[PDB]
């Protein structure tokens, strides 16, 4: 049903963050767009001197509720046929041994280092675990083990 999953996803927040913007690309197929109103939301997710800035520091991640990120990952990975999501980043992560380079290989992150945003695949053809995105390491490694997909 693809389009029709994005849609049957309940949308709840413990901060008052509106996903239907994100919703409507990933149900339209949009995960250009998609991946930046994700990286917009952490961000204002993370409070407000992450705000401010306009970066996260993987201290703040912390800050982010499990509700949140269950959405988003709920909703990426309604978009996707189950292959995009935290949680099947942690998934394939956890599968390659918490050991960085052959995951972010496993990921078709590095297919060199792809570059953003010209160099990476926005589409259902991306591999498992592909999307979103997140880019040191720490932040990303603070999201997987986050305990919205802990579990």
């Amino acid at each position: 049903s693809g389009k029709e999953a994005v849609m049957e996803v309940q949308l709840s927040s413990t901060a008052g963050i509106d996903y239907t913007v994100l919703r409507d690309h990933l149900a339209n197929g949009e995960f250009r767009e998609a991946e930046d109103e994700t990286r917009a939301l952490l961000i204002k997710l993370a409070g407000p001197e992450a705000v401010k800035r306009n970066w996260v520091y993987f201290t703040e991640v912390k800050n982010i509720s499990v509700t949140d990120f269950q959405t988003l990952d709920n909703l990426w990975k309604a978009s996707s046929n189950n292959k995009f999501g935290y949680s099947v980043q942690k998934e394939i992560w956890v599968q390659n041994q918490k050991r960085w380079p052959k995951f972010f290989k496993q990921i078709d992150w590095t297919q060199n280092y792809r570059k953003w945003p010209m160099e990476f695949i926005y589409s259902m053809d991306a591999p498992r675990g592909h999307l979103p995105l997140t880019n040191g390491t720490q932040l990303f490694q603070a999201i997987m083990e986050h305990p919205a997909f802990e579990k």
